[PDB]
């Protein structure tokens, strides 16, 4: 088929996903170069979804500058129906990368753990706290992780689903306050499970003893022995259970795991 943003024309490939009113495509432009299109319908959207969409997408053309672990955008078109925005495309998110993989060579996750840790940094210094980091937020681009979204009425799904909470900080739910440290404990739990295959309250299926659990100090994160004992401290550093406890990302950024070797 076909589309046109700012003039520019692009064929459509496929579809990539969807959720909101959105779908996100993979397109072809007038030089045969390969983008993603997202495509936002606001025919009912108050003002206040509104404006969080104005705002994100105002962050994004100002991050991109700022780091390379953010997508690029590379052009918008925006009225009172719908927004379309010209993005690079990945090859894959991150949580499907990780659901068809038997096992991660550790070079590759020490790389992704360095481009998480860009990232969230970013966003940090301009005043944004994402506080609902999960692997999905994460899109692998020439070997590299870049962030896709930063905190909206938001919510994505390829054709895993939302809420998950298993990435969810301890302090999300005793909300029922949140700070930098709250992305410190999504960010661990996703190297957590990028290490023992699995994330650290994941074998609970009952959703509530599984929020129970990870408010409770009394019970005990496992943290089995492995080659690289500095990646064993990473996590226990990230998964303090107090934020006052839990280390920053300045801190991981200059730790012996992201640094040595
Ligand atoms: C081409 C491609 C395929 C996939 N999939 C490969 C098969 O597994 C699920 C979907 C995922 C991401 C991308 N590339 C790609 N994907 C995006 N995905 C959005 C839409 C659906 C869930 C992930 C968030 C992009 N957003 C901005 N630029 C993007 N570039």
């Amino acid at each position: 088929q076909s589309m046109s943003v700012k003039g520019r024309i692009y064929s459509i490939l496929k579809q990539i996903g969807s959720g909101g009113s959105s779908k996100v495509f993979q397109v072809l432009n007038e030089k045969k170069q390969i983008y993603a299109i997202k495509y936002v319908n606001l025919e009912e959207a108050d003002n206040q979804t509104l404006d969080s969409y104005r705002n994100e997408i105002a962050y994004l053309n100002k991050l991109q500058q700022h780091s390379d672990k953010i997508i690029r955008l590379y052009d918008y078109e925006i009225t009172d129906q719908y927004i379309y925005m010209v993005m690079e495309c990945g090859n894959i998110d991150l949580n499907s990368w990780l659901k068809k993989k038997k096992s991660i060579d550790p070079w590759e996750r020490k790389s992704y753990w360095k481009n998480m840790l860009e990232a969230v940094h970013t966003i940090h210094q301009h005043g944004i706290v994402h506080s609902d980091l999960k692997p999905a937020n994460f899109l692998i681009v020439d070997g590299m992780l870049k962030l896709i979204d930063f905190g909206i009425a938001n919510q994505m799904q390829p054709d895993s689903q939302v809420g998950t909470v298993n990435y969810m900080p301890p302090e999300a739910i005793k909300d029922m306050k949140i700070s930098p440290k709250s992305d410190v404990w999504s960010l661990g739990c996703i190297l957590y499970y990028m290490t023992y295959g699995k994330t650290p309250f994941q074998q609970i299926i009952n959703q509530i003893s599984k929020l129970h659990a990870i408010i409770d100090p009394n019970h005990e994160i496992e943290f089995p022995d492995i080659p690289e004992k500095d990646l064993q401290d990473v996590l226990k550093c990230c998964l303090k259970r107090d934020p006052k406890q839990r280390i920053s990302i300045p801190e991981l950024l200059a730790h012996p795991y992201v640094q040595i070797q």
